[PDB]
């Protein structure tokens, strides 16, 4: 597993559904490519299949599962599943079986295994991102931790109880495979929802987890404005304040050395924190 | 058999995105069926959060079937330890699940349902049986109520949020998959509102396009948190407040529902176009 892009920083973004992982992952990769001239690649490990939409310009990426299901195994080619977007950013979408068919994470197992057999992860890569579903940590969604695809893990979360609960469960999964695959929690990204005391709550949450608040991403309308124009915030307006926020986060992730084993909290501890 | 499980009872399953209000809606719905309509109700929590029967038992989360199995053992688990009575004699069971990363998150649901069949935990004299299921992913134990046909009527809790409607649309796809196989159907859509203008209108069009009906528009009320701090469900805390009357209306609409349908899920373009139209 160490042969996959050895000179690249392999990162995986986890979090609750709709908490802002696809938005953070895309804008961070765009900032690394546009501002720091880094060769980046995004591998969408979310069954929603829209983790690479704004980098590909409002062009939903045919998932690996979609191509494999209709066309066949021999028909899966790097040119078809792996498309190029903004600042030569490589994009791949795992997808998944239709709801109820089978394991939701299966799509991640097949796409990662096929990407290895097809050599879709260039050696000259600088950064590789895995946008993974964090509502459940199991099967294909737990593969980046179990198999050690990404060594640095970052969990996007907001102030709401459910977002922190999912983040705490992801920390439990990281601890489970920390010694087994050398996976570690880089930091916690806070996709804020403009609430007073949220920034203070996250500081105590990260302190109790034994990690750091890598960045406080504010809620900005420019994200929607850029989305409605089939683009990312960096590509739409790299001079706006939100673009400078993603640039700071991109630099912090790529220059992060404080990788730690988290100390998850009990339900009572987490409940006592949200009320405070 | 599956149909043998409480034959004279209405078997319902509540699905939806995480933190959308499935546990709150299910508990208050069951409390209104037991208090206002004198029905014998039971709740089976199929969510790994393990707090689907918290307010019915009053405050403290219930020991899950997986927890008692992971600590005591297979023979040491009894119907008394896993099924506990709460407000208005409502029976409560919590499936739980494995520790994050260990294995299939839904495995706790299979183990608890099979163990409940063997221990005969579903009384025959039941009137209503609810399953609070995780809807972020429709697979494994979370898809069992659809696949095995534990519940014939399914209700999805959702709001105007894009992700909430996306999860609801995926649940509809899963219902359609097992509709012919196990006779499972979509009863309706419950809207746990977030007090936004045009949200009701959005839900009316969402249900129209899905080929179903908006069973009820549950408003966002602070009395829910107030009742939660007093270790109680809204019905038990103040059955005369407006929110209690809203849950009472929903409870009778579900119990008196016949319009069970095979949904017509929407494409991603159709769903975005709808969210952009109103929002
Ligand atoms: N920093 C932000 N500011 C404003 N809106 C955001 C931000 N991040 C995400 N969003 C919005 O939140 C919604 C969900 O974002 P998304 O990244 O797709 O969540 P996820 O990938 O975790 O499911 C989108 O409509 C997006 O526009
Ligand atoms: N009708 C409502 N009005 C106000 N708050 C609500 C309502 N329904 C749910 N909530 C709140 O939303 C949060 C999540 O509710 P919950 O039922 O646990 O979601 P789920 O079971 O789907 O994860 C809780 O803090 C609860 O107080
Ligand atoms: S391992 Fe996870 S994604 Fe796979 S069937 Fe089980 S709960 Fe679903
Ligand atoms: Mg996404
Ligand atoms: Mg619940």
């Amino acid at each position: 597993f160490d042969e996959i892009a050895p000179d690249a920083k392999k990162v995986a973004i986890y979090g609750k559904g709709g908490i802002g992982k696809s938005t953070t992952t895309q804008n961070t990769a765009a900032a690394l490519a546009y501002f720091f001239d880094k060769k980046v690649m995004i591998h969408g490990c979310d069954p929603k299949a829209d983790s690479t939409r704004m980098i590909l310009h409002g062009k939903p990426q045919d998932t690996v599962m979609d191509v494999l299901r209709e066309e066949g195994e021999e028909a899966v080619t790097l040119e078809k599943v792996r498309k190029i977007g903004f600042k030569d950013i490589l994009c791949v979408e795992s997808g998944g079986p239709e709801p109820g068919v089978g394991c939701a994470g299966r799509g991640v197992i097949t796409a990662v295994d096929m990407m290895r057999e097809l050599e879709g992860y260039p050696d000259d890569l600088d950064n590789l991102f895995f946008d993974v579903l964090g509502d459940v940590v199991c099967g294909g969604f737990a593969m980046p931790l179990r198999d050690g695809l990404a060594q640095e893990i970052y969990i996007v979360t907001s102030g709401e109880m459910m977002a922190l609960y999912a983040a705490n469960n992801i920390a439990k999964g990281i601890l489970k495979y920390a010694e087994q695959s050398g996976v570690r929690l880089g930091g916690i990204i806070c996709n804020a929802r403009n609430v007073d005391g949220e920034k203070e709550l996250m500081d105590e949450f990260c302190d109790k987890l034994g990690t750091k608040l890598i960045h406080y991403v504010p809620r900005d309308n420019i994200v929607q404005k850029a989305e409605f124009n089939k683009m990312t915030v960096i590509e739409f307006d790299p001079e706006c304040n939100q673009a400078k926020e993603y640039r700071t986060l991109a630099k912090n992730i790529d220059e992060n050395d404080e990788l730690v084993k988290p100390t998850p909290m009990t339900m009572d501890e987490l409940e006592e924190l949200v009320v405070k």
